[PDB]
């Protein structure tokens, strides 16, 4: 039984992290309760600091490296991201006054490009033509002697995320479970870990698109399982697979994966947008579905007190489904 | 001196609705403070029981207008508003055990008429013309033993939307300004009666569209001026020009109109989506962009603490700008 994080890992994130984010709060819908049979709880990280809850494990995995002086501090930090990772590393970067850099092509949205350097980082344009970006990013980290970021499931980022769970407990103590989006497994792993050293009876379930089901996959077949070619899904945020270091976590604290359709994740952002006025990303209504599947009518109805983490709120207005 | 309401009414109307209804947040943006220049508090009524403020107003004119016996209660509701109104009142007769009628013209938009039954009220159908609507309403009433709700001219109703500057008060104790959509200015009426009550030294400022720019108009001539033609604006919810009732509050309490382009509105709006994560209509963009414009640079130093009134989020996302 031996895991990447503890659950001192999380306290300690807690305490590295709480003057930088935001204590999101829970809210709740009465017309939504009616819907789902059960009483919901919505934990709004769309409110969070660059959009989602990201800059959780991303501000741990930066500021948990300075030993004291600034001789161990990164001399600068260089990343591709572009979307909700890259909003919160740049984020984590420019509380730390680490100078940052962010590698892009002309394919990212102006929106998303504006909001990308809304936290002061260079941006350096790199020929869309993939491998291309990869010398560019070479060559900013030997001027400035700094390191890379990549989209990350590190100890440090997990135990930033498992953060989550620990206001959860004190906002909700009577939740009964805590239903959350799977991608890289990152954000479920954290939680599943605070959790379930603190209260066990408490259930931690995954939520996944269809046409994105690795996490779904890898448990059914007892082994790590990452999806077979890249997966298309307007839950944009969980396109990644589950990795090396959520696998075991996922595998043994993680009591069940819900998968969801296109559809399905459609109707359920709607849903929030209109009944609750939160402007959620498709990714962040995941959860939602999962609630209102067919599946899920299988959890007992002891199980009756909800959170559902709304995960982002980062939507690309200038494109729709419905 | 002497207005429809008074602040008495408002605290009855606290008392009244308080069980009943949502004490809806204050949330800030430090981006938009930095883009404002100013210190912003965004009252978030779009929270609020049926997607805006007006289940104030609504549930206050029926547990207010009471003989007070058990013989002595409106029997049914009923209004010619659609819409927030419409839905407001419809909720709050249900929580009061009573049926609704909204009063629809026969043309009406399909998708509208779904609407209305969706949220459990009995249509009642009549032609547009504006003589045959109260005829057909009048006939109801007397058949119903009901009461006519007006969405912003019944005292009651104006009573009811002040509540909202009781808890700003609360919630926002240095507030130096609430800045407020204006349609038929029930909201701000009720609003500017209990700021200038319990802390007359904060201003209160209404928003409007300059394409229904009816109040700014009022005010700048000093008698009540409706919009000559039917408004031509994105901000739906303050198309009504203002009236009777509303007028003489808004004359004497309200210290400024600030008029708004309807590309500022839709900016502003969009930035409340983007930037704060929040579903408001159009027509609650509308305070944010009085904000933002030219004119509101005019507006004192010292005015640092601003509270907008985010009216409602009861947006219909099959149509975007
Ligand atoms: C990154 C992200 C996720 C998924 O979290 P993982 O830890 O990667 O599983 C979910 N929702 C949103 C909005 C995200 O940005
Ligand atoms: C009706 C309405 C207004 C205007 O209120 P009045 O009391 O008519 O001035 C503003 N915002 C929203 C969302 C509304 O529905
Ligand atoms: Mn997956
Ligand atoms: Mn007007």
């Amino acid at each position: 039984a031996q895991y990447d994080i503890s659950f001192a890992d999380v306290e300690k994130a807690h305490l590295n992290i709480q003057d930088s984010v935001h204590l999101t709060p829970v809210l709740t819908s009465s017309i939504l309760n009616q819907i789902a049979g059960r009483n919901l709880f919505f934990k709004c990280e769309l409110f969070q600091k660059t959009g989602s809850f990201k800059i959780r494990g991303a501000l741990n995995a930066i500021r948990g490296l300075i030993p004291d002086t600034l001789e161990g501090k990164p001399k600068a930090v260089v990343t591709h991201s572009s979307g909700n990772h890259g909003q919160a590393l740049t984020y984590a970067a420019k509380l730390e006054g680490i100078p940052a850099y962010i590698v892009v092509p002309q394919t990212a949205p102006n929106c998303k490009k504006l909001a990308i350097q809304a936290y002061g980082a260079s941006i350096v344009y790199s020929e869309p033509s993939d491998e291309s970006r990869e010398n560019v990013a070479q060559r900013i980290i030997q001027e400035t002697e700094g390191i890379l970021v990549h989209p990350n499931q590190e100890p440090a980022v997990i135990a930033g995320q498992g953060t989550i769970a620990l206001e959860v407990l004190n906002q909700v103590p009577l939740v009964d479970a805590l239903v959350v989006p799977v991608g890289g497994g990152g954000m479920v792993a954290g939680i599943a870990i605070t959790i379930k050293t603190l209260k066990p009876s408490v259930k931690v379930y995954a939520a996944e698109p269809s046409n994105a089901d690795d996490c779904y996959q890898s448990k059914l077949k007892g082994e790590l399982t990452p999806n077979l070619h890249p997966p298309e899904t307007i839950a944009d945020g969980v396109k990644s697979s589950i990795g090396l270091n959520t696998w075991p976590i996922i595998r043994d604290l993680v009591d069940d994966v819900f998968t969801v359709t296109e559809d399905e994740i459609k109707y359920a952002t709607q849903l929030v947008w209109e009944r609750m006025k939160l402007l959620i990303e498709p990714t962040a209504g995941v959860g939602l579905a999962a609630v209102l599947s067919q599946h899920f009518q299988t959890v007992s109805p002891e199980v009756k007190n909800i959170c559902i983490v709304l995960s982002g709120g980062n939507v690309d207005l200038t494109s729709l489904s419905w």
